[PDB]
């Protein structure tokens, strides 16, 4: 079973964490990635209801298995804050433009 699903994709636990590590420390270093410079602020117009405290930062998570290093980010993303809380796991999949949705 996945822990997340998002649209058709399937993540573990894992996965995101591999991800997570690999997004936080490129913004501790202040460098970014591709051509919508991950990470970036993730600024929640959504209004999901995160536990963890603002601000957050959303990092691609690749269906690959593979930790992202440029070129497309596909449409997954793990949302993370200052501290390295996982904030939750999202998808542009299932929702309309460039909007987001959970991921189940
Ligand atoms: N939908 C959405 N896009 C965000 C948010 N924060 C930043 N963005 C960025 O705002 C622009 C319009 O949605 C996009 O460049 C998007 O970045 P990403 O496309 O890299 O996610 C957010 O909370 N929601
Ligand atoms: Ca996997």
């Amino acid at each position: 079973a996945c822990d997340y699903t998002c649209g058709s994709n399937c993540y573990s636990s894992s996965d995101v964490s591999t991800a997570q590590a690999a997004g936080y420390k490129l913004h501790e270093d202040g460098e970014t990635v591709g051509s919508n410079s991950y990470p970036h602020k993730y600024n929640n117009y959504e209004g999901f209801d995160f536990s963890v405290s603002s601000p957050y930062y959303e990092w691609p998570i690749l269906s690959s298995g593979d930790v992202y290093s440029g070129g497309s980010p596909g449409a997954d993303r793990t949302v993370f804050n200052e501290n390295n809380q996982l904030a939750g796991v999202i998808t542009h999949t299932g929702a309309s433009g460039n909007n987001f949705v959970e991921c189940t």
